């Protein structure tokens, strides 16, 4: 029923707002000067000014890649806490909850990252910096490309003009993907996802009534996100196998690993 | 200088207040009826009422032990975030930061747990429940004793009448313990700890002027906390080796382990 499907959407939106302080709405207000201004990092010189202006220094490409990777592991906390807020999720087998999050989190980071991006760059530091796409592309191989697949995805994705209320539900659908390798009980995952898919269809109808077959464009984009996490995962093996000794885990992840 | 030592103490107190929402002050107000009242769990019947009144059910002793263990891994987050707030900590080698937290966190949990305890029981659920000591002792072997060393430590510890401002510093001293096995650069750990020890001595002088040699009683208690984490660690091996398949890691710890 439409009452339920809307209350669910309203519930996910509120939890999203709770879990994720920097919203697409705010990010967009910052990117367009509706708001304060972020420090622009466009060259080595401004990177150095910038990182001063908001343990170890080692060559910049590594520091940048490392920051991205830390910010991503950092983000896992807010995403995990969001996923628990999804009706029926905390009632799945724990091994399945873990698997869903294991394969989902990068897809969600890239989705939310796009809220922070425009063809020219990306907001960092809770909106306090703006790093250009060409600056990132300027980094030496293999680092000069780690962000391009994200920018390429983001520009097409952002053309859809989704707003946080649609994203709250989109992200929930991706978490609950019953085809992750290694799942124990696929059925109750697909049940929940199909309520979620129906709340999403209704959402886009009301929210994007001049955009029929928009739901199908979004379904398309979940495929586009697998391609990106696979390129990213393969790039990471290559960096691990060619660039000795960078730390890619923030403190909390290191201690949770070690207490295990 | 005394200005510095006090500003440091003031800084640690504020970070403590930030990191740790349930303070000893509040806990004590609850335990004495200064405040609302917590649900008392004193028997199986009240445990069942209680756990209703605030994925799987398996025999109660395991559910209780499991909750304690989850709450402890949960607490690691707030402690980690507290430790970063300690001047010079985030400037140590990461491997050393990790080691300090690896061996420190249980000592701190037991210290802060004592803020939640009286000879008769312990507050749980952010102060919403009160589980009796005898109820915990009633659980079948080997569970009937996992909390007694904590109660025994807590009663003696609480006799010292420390208040959150002293605890803020105490906890910082324990984190920075330069004798943890496996530390790479012990020196800069002992430097920081000795500023911390001086801020603590000054703190107790001002805060407990009728209690000379109180500092030495607290130093004594860091030894008492090693004994408890060792009994706890050995009890845990025994439970792991005798009681199949309980989950002892909350979700975030499972995903951080798996993304590693
Ligand atoms: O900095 C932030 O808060 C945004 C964010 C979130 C997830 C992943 C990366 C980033 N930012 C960011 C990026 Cl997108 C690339 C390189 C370095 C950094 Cl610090
Ligand atoms: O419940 C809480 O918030 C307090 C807390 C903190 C750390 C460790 C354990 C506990 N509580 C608690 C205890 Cl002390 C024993 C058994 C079960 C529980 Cl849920
Ligand atoms: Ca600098
Ligand atoms: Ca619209
Ligand atoms: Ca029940
Ligand atoms: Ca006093």
């Amino acid at each position: 029923e439409s009452a339920d499907l809307r209350a669910l959407a309203k519930h996910l939106y509120d939890s999203y707002i709770k879990s994720f302080p920097l919203t697409k709405a705010k990010a967009r207000a910052i990117l367009t000067g509706k708001t304060k201004s972020p420090f622009v990092i466009y060259d080595m010189n401004s990177l150095m000014m910038g990182e001063d202006k908001i343990e170890q220094s080692k060559e910049v490409a590594i520091r940048i890649f490392q920051g991205c990777q830390f910010r991503s592991m950092e983000a896992v906390q807010e995403i995990t806490e969001y996923a628990k807020s999804i009706p029926g999720f905390v009632n799945l087998d724990l091994n399945d909850q873990v698997t869903l999050l294991k394969y989902g989190v990068h897809e969600i980071i890239y989705t939310m990252l796009a809220s922070l991006m425009n063809k020219d760059g990306v907001l960092i530091s809770e909106g306090q910096g703006f790093m250009t796409r060409e600056f990132l592309k300027s980094l030496r191989k293999p680092f000069g490309d780690f962000m391009e697949p994200k920018f390429e995805f983001a520009v097409k994705f952002n053309a859809l003009e989704l707003d946080d209320s649609d994203l709250a539900i989109f992200i929930a659908v991706i978490i609950l993907s019953g085809d992750r390798p290694g799942l124990l009980n696929v059925k109750p995952i697909e049940d929940i996802q199909d309520n979620l898919l129906q709340a999403l269809e209704l959402q886009l109808k009301l929210n994007h009534p001049e955009s029929s077959q928009l739901f199908a464009k979004l379904l398309q984009k979940m495929t586009d996100l697998r391609q990106i996490v696979t390129e990213h995962v393969q790039l990471l093996q290559v960096i691990k196998k060619t660039e000795t000794d960078m730390s890619l885990h923030p403190l909390l992840q290191e201690i949770y690993k070690d207490l295990y």
